[PDB]
Formats: C-alpha cells, sequence, structure tokens
C-alpha cells in the first residue's frame, strides 16, 4: 500500500511477491517472485537501487538503504544487491551492501557499506559487519565487529532453503486473505 | 488502525488494554487488561499463538513473532508468552520465547527461541538471549551472548512494577484523546 | 501524516522540515527547519519535551523518547535535545539524552538517560551509551558499553556537516513530490 515513486523511479514489483501493507517501498526497488516484505520493514531506494532477488523475506522492521560515501569530496552511492532464498532477519540493517544467495542476516544485525555476505552464510544476531567486510562462504560470524565463530553444519546449510520456502508459502496465504 | 486476521484468527485484545494505531497486530493474539502497545510494534502471530498478560508494556519498534524451529525432517513452530506487569523495551525482539512475571527486557535486546526470562529479571540493553537460555530470577543479564552480570538490588526490583504502573497509566491517557 | 496532539501539545515542527508519511510524531516536539525524520521512526514527546534543531536526520526506524527514571519516592521524566547538523542512524535509540552540534549517532545505537553526545563526536554502530555518559568533543565511541575507540580525523570531522546538507537536499526532493 505504501508503494511510493521517487524522482519517476517506481518499485518493480513481481506478481507473486507479498508487500505487507504496512512496509514503505520507495523508489528504484526492484522485488522478485516469491520474495516477502513484513510490516515495518523500509525499503528505501531513493539514493540508488535496491535490488532484492526471489523467494527472500524481509522480516519486520528491517531496514534496507543505498549507503552515501564520504572518502572522496565527490560523493559516492553504493547500491543494495540482495539474491535468492535469503532470510533477512527481523531488525536487521542491509547498508548499501551486498547479500548473495540462501544466506541469513540475523535478527538485528547490521551488513554495512560495501560488505559482502556471501552464500550459505549466516551474520550473526546483533553482530556488526563493518565496510568492506566478507562474510565468508559455509561460516557464521558474530559480535561487534562481526568475527568468524565456526563452520556451518551441513544441515544448518540445507535447512536455510527450506525456511526461505516455508516463509514464501506463509506469505502466499497473507496474499489469499486480501 | 491495524487489526488483522489470519486464517480465521483475531486479535483478542482486552477492553482496557490501549494499542496506538501505528501498530501492528496479526492473528492468534490475546492480550490482557492495561497492557499497551506503542507505535511501530509488531505483533505477528501466524505461525503460532503471541499470549501477553495484564499491565505489560510492549514499547516502540518492538517485534514479536513466533520461532520456526527447523528440527531434522519436522517443522517445530514455538508460541510466544508474555505475563504480566512486563517491559518489553524500545526495539526489542521476543521471538518464540517465554517473559514471566514483573520483569524488564531492556531496549534494543534480543531474548531469542526457546528463551525464557524468569519473574524479577532484567535482560540489559542490547543483549541477546540465546536459544533455550534462561535469565535467572533476581539478575541482570548483558552482551552478546547474554551472561549474569550481578543480582538486582531490592529497590530495583520494587521499581520495575511501578514502571509498568507508570506507562499502563500513560497508555490510560492515550485512550482518553 | 501520523503528526498527534497529546494532552494539548502538539508538535512544533518548522516549514522547511521534511516529516515522511510514515514517520510518527507524538505530542510536545519541536522540529528546526531543514532537519528530515524518515520511515518508521517515532519521536513521542509524551512523558516531557523532545527538541531537534536544524539541519538534522532523524533516519528510518529511529526511535526518540524522553526517560522516565525512578528514585526512591519520584519519577524523574528527562527530555531529548538534539541540536544542529546531527545525523540520527538507522534504527538508532535516543533515549532521554542530549546530542549536541554535528555529530553522528550510528545506525541500531542507543543514547540512554541522561547521556551526552559532545559536539563533532560520533557513537559506533550497535553500541550503547550508558546512563550519564559522556561521549568526548572529537572522538569515537564502540561497543557495549560504549568505550572510546580513537581520535577522529579532521577530514571526518569536515564530512559529518557535508552529510547532514546532503540528506537535508534529500528532503527537500521528497517534499516537491508530495
Ligand atoms: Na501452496
Ligand atoms: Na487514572
Ligand atoms: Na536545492
Ligand atoms: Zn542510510
Ligand atoms: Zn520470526
Ligand atoms: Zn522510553
Amino acid at each position: 500500500r505504501m508503494i511510493q515513486k521517487f524522482e519517476g523511479k517506481k518499485p518493480e514489483i513481481h506478481e507473486t511477491a507479498f508487500v505487507h501493507p504496512r512496509a514503505t517501498i520507495i523508489g528504484d526497488v526492484e522485488i522478485g517472485p516469491k520474495t516477502s516484505v513484513w510490516p515495518g520493514a523500509v525499503i528505501r531506494a531513493d539514493i540508488e537501487k535496491i535490488t532484492i532477488g526471489k523467494n527472500t523475506c524481509i522480516k519486520d522492521n528491517a531496514v534496507i538503504h543505498p549507503a552515501d560515501v564520504y572518502h572522496e569530496e565527490e560523493i559516492e552511492y553504493v547500491p543494495v544487491k540482495i539474491g535468492d532464498n535469503n532470510i533477512i532477519g527481523h531488525r536487521a540493517l542491509i547498508h548499501g551492501a551486498k547479500i548473495n544467495d540462501e544466506s541469513i542476516v540475523g535478527a538485528g544485525s547490521i551488513v554495512f557499506n560495501k560488505a559482502e555476505v556471501k552464500t550459505n552464510s549466516m551474520v550473526g544476531m546483533g553482530a556488526v559487519v563493518l565496510e568492506k567486510q566478507e562474510v565468508p562462504n559455509g561460516k557464521i560470524v558474530v559480535g561487534i565487529p562481526a568475527r568468524v565463530l565456526r563452520e556451518l553444519e551441513e544441515r544448518e546449510i540445507k535447512q536455510i532453503k527450506k525456511q526461505a520456502d516455508t516463509h514464501a508459502e506463509l506469505a502466499e496465504h497473507y496474499s489469499r486473505e486480501i
């Protein structure tokens, strides 16, 4: 319901995506099929693009915003790219960062400017992934700053895709009730 | 303004409870007398039940959601249960966990799946109570993950109930406008 | 949209300030010129005043609330006071605190009761500035609790004002559409 234009850029949302009325999608946003956006989530693509893939969960009160960078006298803007089968947890912040496929950004965590969360990895709850930091494949990072705790079990990795499916099926049932 | 059905289940909100119109309540929610829910708070009972008791405050941008837990084949859904006289702080997350009576969940903190905040305890600000962890009676926990800092002094415990009453009174004044 | 009145007192918002429809402003709030408030932000001046200066940014899902401090008998209510050219970051909490001029409160951080963020200082992401804690002029604090990390370089301080202007200009373009 709050699908807002900005500078004549309107969100492109796939017809099988679900955006809850209490989420806020602004500007140059792209959302793929079966991707869900939940109450209070703000996806604000005003200063640069936000691209979200298919079958991804943007959980409640999560904020997604491109970065404005001031290390050069000319101001620079970094887009957000989020891949497929991801869980962006309750109250997580994705700030000018890249999330690849089948990964979990834990609840309340921050993934900051030019960072990259690689496929089949986890950002731990409340963790802060710093500027340009890389979360490696098959690992979980925790704390502030985010540091590697351990490798993920092969079951833990396989249940990410299963979580993405569960939450996409949930979103489908929301869609059926206007 | 956003009390929403889900799969036939409607939020059962007591008449003396206050839900700010900018809060979001969905599905199988039970909210008791004098309990307040503040702007941006999301209480989403779609995958399981959320039960909140009486005189409890769910402060701004707090999120309450049942847990989906993934066993070898079955998916376990874990309901949220929050008791009486609690302060769920600004931007806190209660996720498939249990809060008992007269406790403070501090601002920005997380109480995770299957965790338990016992009566007369505190989760400190920004702390993360990991799954199946108990915050014991009469104690504060801090940091990530949450670990015991010290005992709550006798005065500190009595001011929890007093704070809950102050916030329930504040909500009463919101209801009249 | 949600500029709510409380107990007779209505938000006093300058004509050049910008409040996004999805922000919530309640009660005894004072907002200076060129200041911007963004989706999901809550500025709730109900138990005491909140004063925000000019050219300041209250980013998405940020919460500003006065403090209720509990003494042996009486209850003290502490106002929020936020100065000029500040950045209150995505999902930050300013709770009964004082923020002076040209500072950054980092994303997801807490500035709690009777605390003070001095001019040209910086609260790190996910940090928790405790009760009555000062964030000193020229310095950056991090972690839980908030510990001084280092002095800010002269270039970094110069970019605080520039970031405030960039976001004030952004808000200007939002206000020209609706
Ligand atoms: Na189906
Ligand atoms: Na009364
Ligand atoms: Na201009
Ligand atoms: Zn931003
Ligand atoms: Zn959840
Ligand atoms: Zn408060």
